[PDB]
Order: structure tokens, then C-alpha cells, then sequence
């Protein structure tokens, strides 16, 4: 109440093609991540993915506890890694920074921050900040 916005803000605001989050969903005898939120999608693909633990690049965030940064999405990563990576293939992203939302004292979900056509990353997103931005939610900075 209300995550949407707030995602559009930092999209809008920050200059990006597009803007996601990732959070913890109940499953079956398994929690599991989903794209909950979504901000200058081009499609509705990213609302079927469903990653087990640890995989995706929101796991991969969550895990590490560190963000995510590629320059350049095509030249960065390996067809193993794109493939890995549902969202960057569903939204067609060509440069991202993934940052870890950490709830407490602990990681909880991921932002990912996306631009399309080659067009680079804002200057300045490798130390782009969470707090007082998102809620309740900090990134790995000061922890």
C-alpha cells in the first residue's frame, strides 16, 4: 500500500525502460519468488514465472545478498545465464542492476532495474539506494 507506485516513481524518476520487484511467495512445502510487481512492462509474461529458491537472477540477489550489475545484457552474459534468467528474456532487457531488498536484518526480495535498445544504465546505478525509497525495504549498503 502502494508498491506499484513507488515502482513507477523509481522507474520514471531514474530514467529506466522498465522496473521490477521480487518477493517470497507461499508454495506447496516450498516458498518460491515471483515478479509480485512490475512497472513499463511490454508484456504480461513475467506473471508466470515462478522460481524454486536461489535460481533466477532474484535468487541469485537474494543469495548473495550483494546487488547485480550488467552494463550490457548480450555481451556479459553466457546463453546458459540468459536462459537462466527468464525476465531478462520475457522483457527483452539489454543492461540491468538487480539490488537486494533486505527486510530486518534480513534479504527478502529483489528490485531489478532494466533498460531496452541498448540504451546504457543511468550513471550513478551502481550505487543507486533502496531506503526511504521503498518502504520498510533497505538495500545491502550499511549492513
Amino acid at each position: 500500500f502502494d508498491y506499484q507506485d513507488a515502482l513507477d516513481e523509481i522507474r520514471e524518476t531514474e530514467k529506466f525502460d522498465f522496473a521490477a520487484i521480487a518477493l517470497p511467495e507461499d508454495g506447496l512445502h516450498s516458498a518460491v519468488i515471483k515478479w509480485k510487481y512490475a512497472s513499463g512492462n511490454i508484456n504480461y509474461r513475467y506473471r508466470m514465472i515462478v522460481l524454486r529458491p536461489g535460481k533466477g537472477l532474484a535468487g541469485l540477489v537474494i543469495r548473495t545478498g550483494s546487488r547485480k550489475i550488467v552494463e550490457d545484457v548480450d555481451a556479459e552474459l553466457s546463453q546458459n545465464d540468459k536462459l537462466g534468467y527468464p525476465i531478462v528474456l520475457s522483457e527483452a532487457l539489454t543492461a540491468m542492476v538487480a539490488i537486494p531488498l533486505w527486510k530486518n536484518n534480513r534479504v527478502y526480495g529483489a528490485l531489478l532495474l532494466g533498460q531496452r535498445e541498448g540504451r546504457p544504465l543511468p550513471e550513478g546505478s551502481t550505487t543507486f539506494r533502496i531506503n526511504q525509497r521503498l518502504g520498510s525495504f533497505t538495500d545491502e549498503i550499511n549492513k
